[PDB]
């Protein structure tokens, strides 16, 4: 897997044919994006775009940290699961938010994909809620200090 950056609209096709099928693209077009200091990355096999991670600086009211950042889009093809691509994105991205001195990545994470991020060191905070329509999701964070 290589790991390279990416640009917000590089993440949408992804973001919706894994995370989003069906609604409309638009509803992929997260508006976090949008936020100050957002960023992506992109895993890269045999030529092809197959796994996304964005970040961008959000606190939670509800983990402690001074400076927090928000893991969205985190998804990779199916063909090409298993291969640590994501978890490459994800030690990537800890390399550059702890160069910008972040105390903590949190996600609101699919229950399904929970396992993932507890093999990434992450832990659960307090209860599965839903998320209309992409269903389950749990708080979960890992500290980068
Ligand atoms: C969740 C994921 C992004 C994982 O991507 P990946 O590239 O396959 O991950 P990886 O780095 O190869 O997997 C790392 C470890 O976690 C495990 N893992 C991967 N997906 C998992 C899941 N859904 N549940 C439990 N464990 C999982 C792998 O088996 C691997 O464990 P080992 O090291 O013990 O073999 C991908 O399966 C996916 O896109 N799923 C569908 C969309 C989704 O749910 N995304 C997360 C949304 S959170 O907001």
């Amino acid at each position: 897997i290589e790991v390279k950056p990416i640009n917000a609209e590089d993440t949408y096709e992804l973001r919706h044919r894994i995370l989003r099928p069906n609604q409309p693209i638009e509803a992929c077009m997260f508006e976090s994006d949008l936020l100050r200091g957002a960023f992506h990355l992109g895993g890269y096999y045999g030529g092809k775009l197959i796994s996304i991670a964005s970040f961008h600086q959000a606190e939670h009211s509800e983990l402690q940290g001074q400076k927090q950042y928000q893991l969205r889009g985190m998804a990779t093809l199916e063909g090409y699961r298993e291969q640590k691509a994501g978890s490459s994105l994800i030690k990537h991205a800890e390399e550059i938010l702890r160069k910008r001195g972040a105390d903590l990545l949190w996600c609101n994470a699919r229950t399904s994909a929970s396992g993932y991020y507890k093999k990434l060191g992450f832990s659960e905070q307090g209860e599965v809620f839903d998320t209309p329509p992409v269903g389950p999701h749990i708080l979960m964070y890992k500290r980068i200090t």
